[PDB]
RNA sequence: AGAUAGUCGUGGGUUCCCUUUCUGGAGGGAGAGGGAAUUCCACGUUGACCGGGGGAACCGGCCAGGCCCGGAAGGGAGCAACCGUGCCCGGCUAUC
């Protein structure tokens, strides 16, 4: 799906950003104790009106295991966005 | 012509896992701190040097392929191979 997003205030989220067992392996923020399922996630994104649209047929290089990828709207910066999602994920 | 043994300190490098600031359409970019290693560099330090050889899938570094993101460039996690080490042989010197 190329780079359009750039023009849509979109940014790509590889699920690993959150649910990687090791940072070197991909996590960019504190580990999430609980375990989180895919659909649950999406859900949360939507919940923050990030209007997630998913992209199948896309393999993270640090684990070709994951074949999909989520497109989301930047809230302020990919960064802020993530914090926000993560922080939200740790919803007790 | 015997037995063994081959300096320690701080700084930094790197690597591993962790926490963290800013950031891009991916691979990612620019920083901060903590801990655990080090086979890697500083000088300073000590009698703690000199050569030789060698090869771990399961050690460390690195990584052809293959598996990936990229428009490409390139960037990645990573197996074999390679390297480095581990090891072995002398001398050299040290304590018995
Ligand atoms: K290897
Ligand atoms: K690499
Ligand atoms: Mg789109
Ligand atoms: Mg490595
Ligand atoms: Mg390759
Ligand atoms: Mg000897």
């Amino acid at each position: 799906s190329l780079r359009d997003l750039k023009e849509e205030n979109r940014i790509v989220i590889w699920p690993s950003y959150f649910f990687s067992p090791t940072r070197s392996k991909g996590r960019r923020l504190a580990r999430i104790p609980y375990k989180i399922k895919t659909e649950e996630l999406v859900s949360t994104l939507r919940e923050l009106g990030l209007d997630p649209i998913v992209i199948e047929n896309k393999k993270y290089p640090r684990d070709r295991k994951i074949n999909f990828l989520i497109a989301v709207k930047k809230v302020k910066s990919k960064n802020y966005t993530l914090k926000i999602i993560h922080n939200a994920l740790m919803g007790t």
